């Protein structure tokens, strides 16, 4: 029958999970370097941990804001002289969360690529000395919701609340809403099956809420070729 639909309900909440436990992690570390930044500060401290082998080797960019408009990062690169670290997306994206968020892809001004920031609030008993960002590049991500193994037939991206791709295997999509991309009969965010045609393919998409994600409602969305996916086992 369609116990399809209970095969797409199991890898949306599988995929969801693993990236849940993929970005915990790397949330852990930003949260222990804020912490320690909120004990210590200054230029020597604050090189010293900056730089370190296991936010190199986790992050394109590991920094700190700070509040008065310094900014410290490893490793170093090129960036507009008139650089505020205040003026940054994942600045206000970590001050409005009040606690360690993610920002929606942006273009990072280095290496000109799309990336999505981890940045905690970085405080010292309600008094916020700066932010503490680390950068994952959009491209990480995208391997990491299609990390599960399908037959050829659909992949796997993620969507907010609101229905803006966020990450997506087509660097077209990003960042354009579920209607743009599915003009008619539009995919509903959350359950359940939608039906819908792109590019002149019959499409099955589902969506699981990505659990655990404290201020965000992000969905990992599952969309499969309909004449493919019904080549089914004994
Ligand atoms: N010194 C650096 N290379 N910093 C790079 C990270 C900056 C951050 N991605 C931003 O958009 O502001
Ligand atoms: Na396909």
């Amino acid at each position: 029958r369609e116990d399809l639909e209970d095969y797409l309900h199991e890898m949306g909440e599988i995929t969801a999970s693993n990236v849940q436990n993929w970005l915990s992690g790397r949330i852990l570390l930003i949260e222990n370097l804020a912490q320690t930044l909120a004990r210590d500060h200054s230029p020597e401290t604050t090189q010293a941990l900056l730089e370190q082998p296991l936010l190199g080797s986790t992050f394109l960019f590991t920094y700190l804001g700070q509040t008065d408009g310094t900014y410290t990062a490893r490793p170093t690169s090129d960036l507009p002289a008139d650089y505020d670290p205040r003026r940054r997306p994942w600045y206000n994206a970590a001050t409005s969360a009040g606690q360690t968020t993610l920002t929606e892809p942006y273009m990072e001004p280095a290496i000109h690529e799309l990336v999505l920031t981890i940045a905690s609030p970085a405080r010292q008993g309600g008094q916020p000395f700066g932010v503490v960002g680390g950068d994952l590049s959009l491209q990480t991500v995208v391997k990491i919701i299609n990390s599960l193994d399908f037959g050829g037939m659909g992949y796997a991206f993620l969507v907010s609340g609101d229905g803006k791709i966020l990450v997506h295997p087509d660097k077209d999509q990003v960042m354009k809403s579920l209607s743009d991309v599915y003009p008619r009969n539009t995919p509903k965010i959350g359950s359940g099956f939608s039906e819908a045609e792109l590019h002149g393919n019959t499409r099955i998409l589902s969506f699981s809420p990505v659990k655990g994600l404290s201020g965000l409602d992000w969905y990992i969305g599952i969309s499969v070729d309909k004449d493919k996916a019904y080549a089914m086992l004994t």
